[PDB]
């Protein structure tokens, strides 16, 4: 029951709409119960629905965060993919825009088990 | 020197899309790490060292062209990821293919690891 490609492109994608609309617990119910998350890659894992669910509350809180795929889901056939997309929020008071991929491996169940986040500074503009 | 910075990756892997781009097999060979392991596509068994990266390319890229869709994403750990298409001709029939390259680099500047996300679902005429 491991996600086929396509379910891959699938899940992947939804998980976007839902950070889009911010929907926090739709968001966290997508992760396995002890799903790491690595984001911004490089960074310590934080491990947990509840530690994961803090992350979107506080980066998503503001309520004005967008985020769109700006490209197709890559995907593997092992419960694997890759997705490129750009989110748009606020800093320094401006509105700027940040692009970023996400890589995400699945569990049996279709649940996110790994995310990894590949961004940094070189990646936001105004 | 040390790990390639955000910046170094940035430039690293579009120059590695280039090299592809034009086929310039050698040159990519010369990107990888002499125990550089690469994935492609992810999930499949590992090529590793020189020697097999370059029997790699020179059969997959030996009509074909590479292209960014969209700028590569780099991290602080000498680690980066980007999105491209590769075009070619699959028996005579003119395809497209969306990709997703991760790569991690050494010390050195050079790719000691690669991974390629892509599968049918990601083909196209
Ligand atoms: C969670 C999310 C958006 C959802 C992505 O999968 C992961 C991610 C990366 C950087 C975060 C962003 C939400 C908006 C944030 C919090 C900002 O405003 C700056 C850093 C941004
Ligand atoms: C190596 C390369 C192109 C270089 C990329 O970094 C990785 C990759 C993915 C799929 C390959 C392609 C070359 C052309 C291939 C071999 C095809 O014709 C179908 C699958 C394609």
């Amino acid at each position: 029951n491991l996600p086929t490609a396509q379910e891959v492109q699938g899940l992947m994608a939804r998980y976007i709409e839902l950070v889009d609309v911010g929907d926090i617990e739709a968001i966290v119910q997508m992760y396995a119960d002890d799903a790491t998350v690595e984001n911004p890659f490089g960074q310590p894992p934080i491990h947990g629905r509840e530690q994961i669910a803090a992350f979107y509350r506080q980066g998503l809180g503001g309520g004005k965060v967008r985020a769109c795929l700006t490209g197709p889901v890559r995907a593997s056939h092992n419960g694997c993919g890759a997705m490129p997309f750009r989110v748009e929020m606020v800093w320094n008071g401006q509105p700027c825009a940040l692009d970023v991929i996400d890589v995400m491996r699945f569990d049996e169940h279709g649940r996110i088990q790994t995310m990894q986040a590949y961004w940094s500074e070189v990646n936001l503009s105004v």
